[PDB]
């Protein structure tokens, strides 16, 4: 929160305190907390009715260190998405110099909650035994429209691990997020247009175009009509089989059954299909491109800018080629001739509405011809085109009834927000800073530093070396789960169930799934992802040229174990575990918002731990840094994204060092701690040096011994802050040396991003739009950093620290509040009166298919009296049960 | 609060008598189907009177 | 200036003190505000029989 | 170095409401007497008795 008084921030919570672990259960942080403070959307509204294209800035009116006051006056919201392939430059739109942002997923299996085999599984294993006395090969194995000799081999050889859905998921909510920019104009923040561009100004009337591979520069496009995987530079396949004897014996072991329980709607079902094998194929399969109508900065000029989504360039790996197979719409002998087959399949793919060039042509709406025994030849098509054709049909309002139906399969409640948690973490995005005297600041245009952008984590996003397709992959930037084919198969025919995988109502998907404000509101949800993270490494002193370097040097042994504990690098008994420090991220948190991350379980041996998104990054990366107003780098600083007033303004406790200066009040303005505290003054050689009360044990570390660093401390920080705001610091040695990390022109601080103004707004003044609590303190080469003023500059900021005088300063005029939580559920609903007239069968009927997972009406107890020899039934003689992990006991020594 | 928009994933509630009244205007000649403002809605609607 | 006491809706507006200028009654007051077809009016909490 | 330290420093506030950052004033007691003073930047003579 603001500070009123300087008696609110002498009494803010200590660092510490904010890290501790914390026991009680909290409520998803939905976004909602930012959306009543910055618009006028308090409660309910209509997205139509509420205009939200223009609730996009924070604003209010501010008060100058020399007793003006200006009214209106505003600040960006610092994230975005949307990468301008094309800038305007002299008022005159055109083609962008640099090159476009990529980024990389590590996929790979893990143990999650443990699995077991259902009823069904033993009613079939009984139906084989049973069969076992007769020669007669038969088909009472059948199910959904399935060959008896499919099911039989769907029933054998669980894996452990469990089942995850999680990349499913991934590929869903990053298809979502791109759709839904496809709404009215009236409902998409204008600024999300021009955090990068700031020359630009988007028109209200038209809605944005998303269309697939039109992009001018850099051979961004994937050969466009004619289409291949934008990073492998491949093309894909894809067979659609009524049974597995089809397939052929490269891949029998890599195929995927399609349930029949998706395709249940009258709604187009083979589209359905399409967002099936969409979910399981490698993404990105093509770049989506999103086109607007924009204008100049005088409204004179007008043209359509082309951007790509920050979601469309993000790679999770996978699979190729996929063999799908169809379930059978009458039960049947198999298909020995054609007319039995597609007269049988209970959907007939076919190509979707768009053409499609190159080897194997598609015309539009083609239809695949069914592979079936001794058939004259194979047939498969390319999954790249088959994909590119359904590209532009998709959109919010079906993915919702699909994963509505879904929902009915699998409980997909938490899992989903959890993979929406990863879609907001890695699409989210917002350029590097620029220092400056004043409040506001941007890099010239079309430049190579206008375009540099950052994760909410302070880690930088890499570029592309080479036009698309891609010669060779990038470095990982996060690890995520993998879905299994395999106990896929099992899972979606009642054949194996776990305590994560209980089937859910089609009512408890997310609001965010089905809104036009998701957009809107996915980017106010990485807010308070940044401050967490800033009050992290801010917590800390040490600069950005000491984290890049950090993970190898030899220089000191604590620097080396600083990085090495806040990514996920380490295991046990085959599944990951959360990296070390993230956990104080994740804390800092829960503390600070008074809100709950969304985690997913790991299976340490049968003893489950949380993952969160804070817990899940991979090294390589470079570390956020300024630029100056030339557009030289500048090293000194500790890692920054945002302005401070974001990180004070909406948090519901904060740590001491970062609260706000507080307003003037007649004779107190601000004010500083000394050695009642336990601080004490710097001083050296020279006479004309003075850094503010500091540590006691600054006084013995020119150099950190080796295996010790900087230590939290709120005051000395704040006093940092207080050298730092004057317009006239020095960053130097112990000795007055200057320090090898480059530093800005002198007096500058860095400041948030210009954006063009509406009529009555006022620009941000002096250091109201500022970051302020980056003090650098730890040196690349071991040093310590010290701030100083000359003697006759330093006089009035000790007697502040002494009590005794003042110092003037800028601040919001903005009270504080802070809401409790909107909603529990974390889906919106409401009842209808036909809701109340049909209420309690509705709630008993649920409950009676929550438990009914893999259940039948017939029990063990009537399918025994048609056995022959009971016996000698494997359910007689093996009573099921949870598999253990890693892996269930085998051989025993008796 | 749906006096002209409704609340998203709310609709119109169940009234008896509102609706008997609305019988009432429509089975005069004359009948006007437009929204709050006055404006047009984007249905199709009957030549006059039908 | 010149009364004794006064009625609420005419007190004059207080002056600037620190972080506090002027403020306005909301919801729990028992006001709410109106909208209309427009997207670019808004008019201010009021009473609801507004 | 307290060759600068010899005034007495502050924030002043204006009776029209601004703030003047860095305003100063000197000690006012002195021993030592001038015997050549500097007038149109150069030092000359002292016209007065001691």
């Amino acid at each position: 929160p603001i500070s009123a008084d300087f008696s609110e921030v002498e009494n803010a919570p200590s660092f510490l305190s904010l890290a501790e672990n914390t026991d009680e259960v909290l409520k998803p942080y939905t976004g909602l907390e930012i959306q009543t403070i910055i618009t006028n959307i308090v409660g309910d509204a209509n997205p139509n009715q509420s205009r939200i294209f223009d609730q996009d800035r924070l604003r209010g009116n501010q008060y100058s260190a020399g007793g003006l006051v200006t009214q209106n006056a505003v600040s960006a919201i610092p994230f975005t998405n949307l990468i301008p392939r094309t800038i305007r430059v002299g008022n005159i739109l055109v083609n962008s110099a640099n090159r476009l942002q990529i980024t990389e997923t590590n996929v790979s299996e893990y143990y999650s909650n443990p699995i077991i085999a259902t009823k069904l599984s033993e009613m079939i294993s009984d139906q084989v035994k049973n069969n076992q006395f007769s020669t007669w090969r038969r088909d009472n194995t059948s199910l959904q429209g399935f060959n008896a000799f499919d099911i039989a081999t769907i029933n054998t050889a669980i894996l452990p691990n469990g089942l995850s859905l999680e990349s499913m998921l991934l590929k869903l909510s990053l298809l979502h997020s791109i759709k839904a920019m496809n709404v009215d104009a009236a409902s998409i923040n204008r600024s999300q247009y021009q955090v990068i561009d700031h020359n630009t100004v988007p028109t209200i009337g038209a809605p944005a175009v998303v269309g697939v591979n039109n992009s001018p520069v850099f051979g961004e496009d994937c050969g466009g009509n004619n289409p291949v995987y934008p990073f492998g530079g491949g093309t894909g396949a894809i067979a659609f089989h009524v049974t597995l004897q089809t397939v052929p014996d490269e891949r029998k072991s890599y195929a995927i059954f399609v349930p029949p329980a998706i395709l249940q709607a009258t709604s187009d079902a083979n589209e359905a299909l399409a967002l099936f094998a969409l979910s399981m194929s490698e993404w990105p399969h093509a770049l989506y491109t999103v086109t607007k109508q924009t204008t100049d900065l005088a409204g004179a000029n007008a043209g359509q800018q082309v951007f790509i989504p920050t979601q469309s360039t993000i790679h999770i790996g996978g699979r190729r080629v996929l063999d799908l197979i169809i379930p059978r719409r009458e039960i049947a002998p198999n298909p020995t001739t054609l007319v039995a087959a597609n007269a049988m399949c209970m959907v007939r793919p076919q190509a979707g509405p768009d053409a499609t060039a190159g080897a194997i042509p598609l015309a539009a709406g083609q239809l695949f011809n069914m592979n079936f025994i001794g058939a004259p030849a194979f047939e498969e098509w390319p999954m790249t085109s088959y994909l590119y054709s359904w590209a532009g049909r998709f959109d919010i309002t079906t993915i919702r009834q699909y994963m509505g139906r879904l929902a009915t399969m699998v409980g997909v409640k938490d899992a989903y927000w959890a993979a929406h948690e990863l879609n907001v973490a890695l699409s989210q995005v917002a350029p590097k800073m620029t220092t400056a005297a004043g409040g506001w600041a941007a890099q010239a245009a079309n430049s190579a530093q206008q375009s540099d952008v950052c994760y909410s984590s302070l880690l930088t996003v890499t570029r592309s070396a080479a036009n698309f397709p891609l010669a060779n992959q990038p470095a990982a930037d996060m690890r995520v789960y993998d879905t299994d084919p395999a106990t896929w198969n099992k899972v979606a025919l009642g054949l194996a169930t776990a305590a994560n995988l209980v089937p859910e109502q089609s009512m408890d998907v997310p609001f965010v799934v089905g809104d036009a404000r998701a957009s809107f509101w996915e980017r106010l949800q990485a807010i308070p992802m940044c401050i967490a993270w800033t009050m992290y490494y801010h917590s800390r002193g040490i600069t950005t040229l000491a984290w890049d370097n950090a993970y190898t040097d030899n220089t000191n042994k604590w620097l080396q174990k600083m990085v090495r504990n806040t990514f996920s690098t380490t295991q046990s008994v085959g599944t990951i575990i959360p990296a070390r420090y993230g956990k104080i991220v994740c804390n800092l948190y829960k503390n600070m918002f008074h809100r709950a991350p969304a985690y997913v379980a790991t299976s340490v041996g049968g003893k489950e731990l949380h993952i969160t998104h804070f817990e899940r990054w991979l090294p390589g990366g470079t570390y956020a840094n300024v630029y100056s107003g030339a557009g030289a780098v500048v090293n000194c600083f500790s890692p920054v994204l945002i302005p401070d007033i974001w990180c004070q303004y909406f948090t519901a406790k904060l740590p001491l060092f970062a609260g706000a200066f507080p307003p003037a009040q007649g004779q107190n303005s601000t004010k500083g701690f000394n050695s009642k505290q336990g601080l004490m003054i710097h001083r050296n050689q020279n006479n004309n040096l003075v850094a503010p009360y500091l540590e006691k044990f600054a006084d013995n570390s020119s150099y950190f011994p080796v295996g010790q660093g900087p230590e939290i401390n709120d005051m000395a920080t704040w006093n940092g802050r207080l050298w730092m705001t004057t317009g006239n610091v020095q960053y130097l040695d112990y000795s007055g040396a200057a320090i090898v990390e480059a530093v800005p022109p002198a007096g500058e601080l860095p400041v948030g991003k210009q954006i063009p103004l509406l009529a009555g707004e006022n620009a941000p003044i002096e250091l109201t739009n500022a970051a302020t609590t980056c003090v650098p303190r730890y040196s690349n080469d071991g040093r310590r950093i010290f701030t100083y003023l000359t003697t006759a500059q330093s006089v009035i900021p000790v007697q502040a620290c002494n009590r005794a005088a003042n110092l003037a300063r800028s601040c919001w005029l903005l009270s504080n509040v802070y809401a409790e939580p909107a909603l529990q559920a974390l889906g919106d609903e409401v009842e209808d009166a036909f809701d109340t007239l049909t209420n309690s069968s509705f709630l008993d009927v649920a409950k009676s298919v929550a438990e009914s997972a893999g259940e039948v009406p017939a029990t063990k107890a009537l399918t025994d009296l048609q056995a022959v020899d009971v016996s000698s039934l494997p359910s007689t003689s093996d009573p099921s049960n949870v598999l253990s992990q890693p892996a269930p006991l085998m051989s025993p020594p008796t």
